[PDB]
Order: C-alpha cells, then structure tokens, then sequence
C-alpha cells in the first residue's frame, strides 16, 4: 500500500507514522493533541449567574466567559443588575483553588460545536502554588434599553483565601443599574498536557 | 507493519486508528476536525468597507474582524469617520440571517495562514431560529492624526428576528471626526460542526 | 486490514490517508497542522520587561500578550509606572523587522503546554513590506493598591524606523502614577504557513 501526507511510511523499520508540525500539534499520553488549544470555561446558554453584592438584597445576572488562549486567560462578564444604585458593587467569584470548578455558580467547559466538554477547569488557575497579585480597573459605560446612562469604571483582583481562587469585581454607579460588559486579560502558569 | 503513536494498529479486529484527545479533536463526516476551532470574518487586508452614517451625507471607512472562539464572538472595529460632526452618528452592519455573509460590504472568512478559506460565515450569527435583541455601549476614545480628541462612548445593538441580522453601532461626537477602535463580545448559538 | 475514520482506505490506488477538514487542519510540507493556529508572544511568566519614559528619570515595569489567531494580533500590555506625574509619557516597544524578536527586553513564544515554542515570532509583524502607520487611542483608568485616581487615556502607535517594528504606546496622567492595563487589535499580514 501507499501513504498520503501527513502519513509517511518508514521503510528503514516498516512503521506508518503521522507527520506534524510540532509547535502546533503534538502527543500526550499517546494521543494526538494541540499544542495551544482553546478552552473556554463559561456560564451556559441562556443561563446567567445570578450573582448578590455583598449581604445586600441587590442582585445581578451575569453571563461570564474564561477564554484560555496559549498560557493567557481572556475573562469577560456581562452584568445586568437589577437595582439602581449609587455607590459601588462587589460582584465576587470563587473558584475551587485545586480543580478551578465555579464555586459561585453554573458554569462549564464549552467547545465551538456548543457542547458541554468532560474537561476539569484547572485552566483558569493562575497558579499551582496558590498565590496571585493582579489588579485593575477597566473604563465602562452603564447603559439601560438603548440608552446611555453613566461612564465610570469597575475594578478587578485576583486573589487566593482559604486556597481557593477569587476574581473580585467592583463596579462604580451613580443614580443608575450595574448594566455593563468589562473584559480584561491574565497569565495561568498551569500548562495543558 | 508497525504503527507509531498517535497512529495504533488492533490486531485484535486488524484496524488502524487514529488516537486523539476528544476534548480538542474529533470526527465530523468521516474527517478530523478541532473541538474549539478559531475561525475570523474580516474585511479583507487594505479592504475596508464603506460606511454611512444613515442617511446623512457621511461616511466611514471600517476594518472589522469578527473573531469566533468556543462559542463566542470578539467583534473588533476600526472607525476612521470623515465629517467633524455634533452628534449620534449610526453605522449599521446587515448579514444574511440563515448564511451570515455581509452584505454591507466585503467580508471573508480568513484562516492564519492569509487564505480566504471556503466556509459559509454561520459562525457569526447568534440563533438560527430563535428572535434576538441584545444593547451595551462601550467607551471610546475619538481622535485624528495621532491628537486626542474627546473621551466618549459607542453602543452596541444586535437585532435579529429571522430575517437578516443587524449590529448596530451608534458613536457619539462633540466637534469631531469619529475615529475608533472598539471591540465587544456576544455568544453564538451556532455550533461549528 | 480495516482503517478506522479519520483514517480512509482507497481502494483504487492502494493509498491510506487521513481526511481532515480543510477549514481547520491543513498540510504543510508533508505534516499535518492547523489552519489557524494560536500563537501567543509574552513577557515571561513573573518577569516583567523594564520601561523607561523616553529620557525622563520615570519607568515602568510592563507584562506583554500579543496573542495571533488567523491574522489578527490582540495586543495587551499591563503598565505599571512607579512615579506620580502629570503629563504624557511615551512608552516604546521595539521588535526586529526580519523575524519579529523583542529588542526591549526578553518575550518568549509561549505554548499552552506551559512550554516555550521554538518558533520565530514573525507573526506578530504587522506588514510584509515594512510601511505601517496604524495609530489610534485606547480609555485607560489609572488606579494604584485598588484604588481609583483617573479615567483618561492611551495612544498607540505602529511604525517601522530603520527597518525595526516599533509598538509607540502613550499614556497621559494627571497627579497619579501611569499604572493600566490596555489592549488593542491589529491585523499582520504575515501567513503562518
Ligand atoms: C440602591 C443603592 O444606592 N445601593 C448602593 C449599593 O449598590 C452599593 O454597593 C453601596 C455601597 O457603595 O451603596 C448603596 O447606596
Ligand atoms: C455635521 C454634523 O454635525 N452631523 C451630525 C451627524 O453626525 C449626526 O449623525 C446627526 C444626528 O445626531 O446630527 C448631525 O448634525
Ligand atoms: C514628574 C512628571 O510630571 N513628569 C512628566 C512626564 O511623566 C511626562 O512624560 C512629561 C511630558 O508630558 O511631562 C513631565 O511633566
């Protein structure tokens, strides 16, 4: 028989082998895997998480998507807050600091064919030694149906307690709902083998 | 013959496999695919599509690149207005509602290696069959010729009722040319099978 | 002997071969690969590049993502000044014209293995040709220790200057030190083939 690119067939030991560019795709555990695959850890279709500022009676939806690029994590929330509100909103994530399941709600591995993937979430983990400084504040707008309300700003902090990840955002309002997207970009050192 | 991983050969049934992790490869119709491709729709390099402001006397030239990730969308748009203008300017981008081609202007679907790839743009839509309408604004920076000149804001509209899919985009102006980047994300129901 | 999709058997002219979507995965020199693979170039893991505010006695200590996939570059930069001022300082990244490798400081081609890539970073080079003038502005928020001091502002800059790629970001204050995290999207017109 023959083999086509990217099969090649060593006569020197009679061996069929795949041909790869090895920056791109490579072996783990004798399977053919990416080098750089994308993962996104994120909230379901048509199912926010309902998040609370703090022990106030004031609640949000939010949809969250955790997009892991190479080694980076590109993180984007949209939240729609249900009160008006003058002052400034602590929406707060947990993560389980071993595993990096959502300990504040639904969320799940997503591939682009809109499946649920049986992958554990470690992905989204800054580091395996459990400690993070990362801080920030992002520029946003707060909007209702259509209509421009407010420009001002959310921070974000990245933070390991109890050895557990958190991503805390805070977000400042003026006599209007926390209605905003925000995204912004962080570094995992836990490689995906 | 022998086989080499990721190939492996099953004397048991005499088959020769292909072995792959099936949270980053699969099979669709017989072939192999990513479980997590990144596909771009973009206008074409130096190809910037025209743009008028409704029906006013104004105009636009815009890059786009709508980048699909898992299940999500990075809508990213360069701006470069031509009339000082007071005022709401609105840039309306039309694709087709079952197809997602646009038909505003010239857009492709580009791989990483600078080939327009053959592939029907559905990608981009965020339903099939379900009526969609989604606004946020973000803030913008608008200046000319490398000077700054007013800190403002662009909202966002996606419209869809099963006809075509509209984004809508409406830049705000005091004295000056509107001239942006802006970026945004949403999430596509459209599985990439 | 059988073959087992994505493996084909084609009985005719005796060849085994591996069908792929074309789309997604490609052939290059006899090996398999993706069509738009991710690419990430970045300032190493806790090792942050040193900046200098042109001649001025002001630096800053930077973290760098320029993230490729199909021909789009995401650029991130997390700028963390350590003197207060008020005026507009320039922050200036130089990279090699031919093969894209950083002059400021040391960045690596980065796998989501968590294993460095030996791969030349010519995908992040924005023209084959070496004439380029994208310039735009970005909202920044200056905060320090989690703290707000300012909403303002961020120009960036891509030029070439005696053959070298240079990426001109700048960023202007008022009474705080310049310390932000900004992103930005450019187009290369570099094939990774
Ligand atoms: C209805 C209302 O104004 N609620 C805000 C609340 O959103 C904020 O978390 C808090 C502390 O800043 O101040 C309150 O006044
Ligand atoms: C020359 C000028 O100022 N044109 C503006 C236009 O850009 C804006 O779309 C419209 C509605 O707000 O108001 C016009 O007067
Ligand atoms: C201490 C201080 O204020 N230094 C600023 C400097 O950051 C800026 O680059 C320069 C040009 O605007 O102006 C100086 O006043």
């Amino acid at each position: 028989f023959f083999t086509a690119a990217p099969l090649s067939y060593n006569t020197g030991n009679s061996t069929i082998s795949l041909d790869y560019r090895s920056p791109q795709l490579r072996v783990s555990g004798g399977a053919l895997a990416l080098t750089s695959p994308v993962f996104v850890y994120q909230t379901p279709f048509n199912t926010p998480m309902r998040l609370r500022n703090g022990t106030y009676n004031e609640y949000a939806d939010a949809h969250i998507q955790m997009v892991r690029f190479g080694t980076t994590v590109l993180f984007n929330i949209d939240v729609t807050g249900e009160t008006n509100a003058t002052g400034t909103q602590t929406w707060e994530l947990q993560f389980d600091g071993t595993l990096g399941s959502c300990l504040t709600g639904r969320m799940q591995v997503m591939g682009g064919t809109g499946e649920e993937l049986d992958v554990t979430p470690t992905f989204i983990l800054p580091t395996s030694d459990k400690s993070v400084y990362k801080q920030g504040f992002m520029p946003i707008v707060c909007s209702e149906n259509g209509e421009f309300k407010q420009s001002t700003y959310c921070s974000y902090a990245l933070t390991y307690r109890l050895g557990n990840f958190y991503i805390t955002l805070k977000s400042t309002t003026s006599g209007c709902k926390p209605i905003f997207q925000m995204s912004f970009m962080y570094e995992s050192q836990i490689g995906i083998v």
